[PDB]
């Protein structure tokens, strides 16, 4: 049962209304649409616990995507941040300038972005739910999150001190690793974990660096104005 | 400092001495080098706490995998179990059999396979950690953790409750996501969880069903077996 502005005659991204909380997760396969210049439209999801975006995604969050299938027979979907950097990749990436070229490129690649999605991204979001979202706090168990979050930037940190590493997983260029770590391991994220992110100076250059490329910046303005335009939810034009 | 035994000759897994709770993982990998019968030595490691495995893994713990590169040339690495499956797939499933052969099948798995990778993977090991590991006990912590267990075997449970979806990603044969879902979505861990795993119906057909395969049973029965041979640590 579909919302009537709801078509899939290209890529279809999934958000919900730009806010301070909301973007860490929808902006990796923004990023990566910038990057490789990927047409899409952007839907505004009102409320994610809708009975029609749970056929989409069953795990009710954002971001998702809808796409149809190469040859047009079906309508692929992707959701989880890291699926959806996967599938933009593997659709989209023709060249693997994000998605890597050999398996030698992809083994680190892999290696790197699953670290992120079994590692600090659940442990950041698990932080943030016991902080903020959990009815009562639970201070002990936010602390040892905290300090696994040190210990995931510890990591980062070692890896981006080997010779000529200026990214996570190859040395000359970003790959889907680095978007998907991105916006976990920056100075304003850092911040909201209560860290000096000057203590990981090499992984603090990387965050400034990833920063400084356009895709990111313009990322970073979308997602935020998502939802305060005049459309306010649904298909955005 | 390298061990002396430790030579790169073909794809070399990074286990530990198998018990009940140090091989839920480490089987993953097993599981698909047994399905597309892939060449491989087991290197059981004594301490991950060592600084040369430090250099394979960072994380320092198993799986974890060195192979040769495809031209012979340079040596790989993988590490965490999730990735393992991704290498394995990539460098040695050219049909796709478990990896996906199209854009579309590659969506689902990737779908499913993340699915545990982000969610139920991290919450289960999160679960143990504060239910046996952490010094003190909180419970409330615990509750939480299992109750989200709990939402995830529902996700599982409603997708293979839809018609003819016999597996996760796809509905004609296993993946990668079956593989990576398997270890922590059956009896003997929902019983360790403390929840009746038949009020999920579909999900435990689902886990017997993979139980019953070959190479899945040979990976259980070989996981169980390491260091408990002839050599007790070391290449094998």
């Amino acid at each position: 049962e579909r919302p009537s502005d709801l078509v899939v005659n290209r890529l279809v991204l999934f958000v919900v209304k730009g806010t301070a909380t909301s973007t860490n997760n929808t902006v990796k396969p923004l990023i990566l649409l910038e990057e490789l210049g990927v047409p899409h439209d952007i839907y505004v999801v009102e409320k994610v616990s809708a009975p029609w975006f749970s056929e989409i995604n069953p795990h009710k969050m954002v971001p998702a995507i809808l796409d149809r299938s190469p040859d047009g027979r079906d309508t692929l979907r992707a959701w989880e941040s890291t699926s959806t950097l996967m599938y933009i990749a593997d659709a989209y990436d023709k060249d693997g300038t994000f998605g890597g070229r050999n398996v030698q490129e992809r083994s680190e690649i892999n290696n790197w972005l699953t670290l992120h999605t079994a590692a600090l991204g659940p442990t950041a979001k698990y932080w943030l739910y016991f902080y903020k979202l959990h009815p009562e706090k639970l201070p002990k168990t936010i602390e040892k999150l905290r300090s696994n979050i040190t210990v995931q930037y510890d990591i980062l940190e070692r890896r981006l001190n080997e010779p000529g590493q200026q990214y996570l997983a190859l040395k000359d260029r970003p790959t889907i690793a680095d978007i998907a770590t991105l916006p976990f391991a920056m100075k304003s994220t850092a911040e909201l974990f209560g860290l000096e992110f000057e203590k990981w100076p090499k992984l603090q250059e990387w965050s400034v660096r990833m920063g400084e490329r356009e895709a990111v910046k313009r990322a970073w303005q979308r997602v935020a104005g998502f939802g305060h335009g005049e459309k306010e939810y649904g298909m955005l034009e």
